[PDB]
Formats: C-alpha cells, sequence, structure tokens
C-alpha cells in the first residue's frame, strides 16, 4: 500500500540512527512512516548525492514514477520518496533480510517452504518479464524476505557465476538472461544459500558451462525441481524457457505438493 502521491511528508518520517547496510550509493536504514491510525515499518534507501549531479533529480523522478505502478507483491515496493537532507527511498521492509543468509541461519526451513518461496520469486520476475524490466542481478542476496512464507525480488535494473553463457559472450541482457540466474537462485535455495561454483573464477565457470557441466543436484532437492533449475541452464537462449513457462511449471507442481 501507497499513499495517493509519489512524494512523502519527512516530518512523518523516522530514522534509525543504525544503518541497516551501506555502498557506492548510499545507505539503507530501517525507518517508520506515519500513516493515519498506524505506523510502517520501511526501509529507506538513502542517497547523498556527494557530487552535487544535476543529471539524478531527473533520473529518480522518472523512476518512481515507473515505480509507483509496479504493484506486485514479489517485488520490494516504494512507498514514495522524499527530497529532503537527502533524497530518500521509501521501501517496504522486508524484516528477514536476504534467502542466503536466512536459508544458512535456518537450516529447519523445508523442501515445501523452499518451493513456495521459488515460486514466489517466479510470480515477481514473471510479472517484471510483462512489464519489460529485466532484473540483470537475478541471486539469492537480492530476494529478501518479509517471512519465512514471503519472498520479495530487490533492486532489480529499471555475478558473473549469475550469468547467461550470452551475457558474458555477447552482452546481451534479458528475461532469458535472468531465467538462467533464477536458475542458479533456485540452486542457492536448495542449497541453503551455500556459495554457487564454490572456489571457481568467472572465466573457470565459463569453461565448465562449455562442457555441457552444471552444478549438480542439491542435497534432499527434489528431482522436478533439480530438473527445472537445469532448463533454465539452457545453453541455447532460444530452447530456454521464459518466466510465463516457470512460474506456470513451479505453480502445477507447488499446488499438488
Ligand atoms: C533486514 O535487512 C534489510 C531489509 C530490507 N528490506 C527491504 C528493503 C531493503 O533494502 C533495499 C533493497 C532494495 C531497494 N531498492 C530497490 O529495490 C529498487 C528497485 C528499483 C528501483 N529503485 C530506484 C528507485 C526506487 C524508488 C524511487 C525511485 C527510484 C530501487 O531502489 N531499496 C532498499 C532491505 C535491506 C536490508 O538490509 C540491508
Amino acid at each position: 500500500i501507497r499513499p495517493k502521491e509519489v512524494y512523502l511528508d519527512r516530518k512523518l518520517l523516522t530514522l534509525e540512527d543504525k544503518e541497516l547496510g551501506s555502498g557506492n550509493f548510499g545507505t539503507v536504514k530501517k525507518g517508520y512512516y506515519q500513516m493515519k491510525k498506524v505506523v510502517k515499518t520501511v526501509a529507506v534507501k538513502i542517497l547523498k548525492n556527494e557530487a552535487n549531479d544535476p543529471a539524478l533529480k531527473d533520473e529518480l523522478l522518472a523512476e518512481a514514477n515507473v515505480m509507483q505502478q509496479l504493484d506486485n507483491p514479489y517485488i520490494v515496493r516504494m512507498i514514495g520518496i522524499c527530497e529532503a537532507e537527502s533524497w530518500m527511498l521509501v521501501m517496504e521492509m522486508a524484516e528477514l533480510g536476504p534467502l542466503n543468509k536466512y536459508l544458512q541461519q535456518n537450516r529447519h526451513v523445508k523442501d515445501k517452504n523452499i518451493i513456495e518461496l521459488v515460486h514466489q520469486v517466479s510470480m515477481g520476475m514473471k510479472y517484471l518479464e510483462e512489464s519489460n524490466f529485466v532484473h540483470r542481478d537475478l541471486a539469492a542476496r537480492n530476494v529478501l524476505l518479509v517471512t519465512q512464507h514471503y519472498a520479495k525480488i530487490s533492486d532489480f535494473g529499471l555475478p558473473v557465476k549469475w550469468y547467461a553463457p550470452e551475457c558474458i559472450n555477447y552482452y546481451k541482457f534479458s528475461s532469458k538472461s535472468d531465467v538462467w540466474s533464477f536458475g542458479v537462485l533456485m540452486w542457492e535455495a536448495f542449497s541453503y544459500g551455500q556459495k554457487p561454483y564454490r572456489g571457481m573464477k568467472g572465466s573457470e565457470v565459463t569453461a565448465m558451462l562449455e562442457k555441457g557441466e552444471r552444478m549438480g543436484c542439491p542435497a534432499g532437492c527434489p528431482r522436478e525441481m533439480y530438473d527445472l533449475m537445469n532448463l533454465c541452464w539452457t545453453y541455447d537462449v532460444e530452447n530456454r524457457p521464459g518466466f510465463a513457462a516457470v512460474e506456470l511449471r513451479l505453480r502445477n507442481y507447488y499446488y499438488d505438493v
């Protein structure tokens, strides 16, 4: 849920002193946005335009207007934006944090629950595909959990080990290239947040994939889920499924299991 306008009132926003995470953009802080009867916990991305870039404002506003229309629940949605002491991108909070670190710390999560989470990710990706948006950086670190039963895709475009051969070779990014990344993501998920291609460098992964070699079936991963991973890793981009086909397969599978 979003208020009518994209611009939020800075006086209605409270930020935590502690930062959730930093980087070469700014930082992400936990916040609280005051609405009529309730208070909504939010994750606020803060952009200090340190080099006073005149181009930033236009870029951010064009993005916010696109974000205001992206309503699917399987994505981290924008609450709004505010031009205060810094630009603040007020997003939904996904309390449990990244999928990979979550699974790592919670080895008790069942295969059924992992299947549910990966199906929600394919629902979010199907939605982005339908909207002509390519993620470019789809990975388990980029799936944030609101609950153990509610996953949201973050930081979509608007990681060589997650790249489709045509990304590394011909610099071709598409939703089908994101399907390859979704295959790696499914591997990370069923592997409980373990690192893909452990100890390998990006050049070695390429050489491995050209041999027709793929990562093996994770311990306890259902066979049909490993088969779907492997289909996401179809070398030829023309025979690799899109997200509508992947989501429908996960959808049928989930409602039987
Ligand atoms: C528990 O720990 C965490 C929970 C979190 N819960 C939700 C969001 C978080 O951070 C994010 C992730 C992505 C984006 N942003 C995005 O996903 C994003 C997607 C697309 C476009 N734009 C630009 C834009 C947004 C809004 C307006 C204008 C431009 C985006 O920022 N912003 C903040 C969290 C971070 C955490 O720790 C580090």
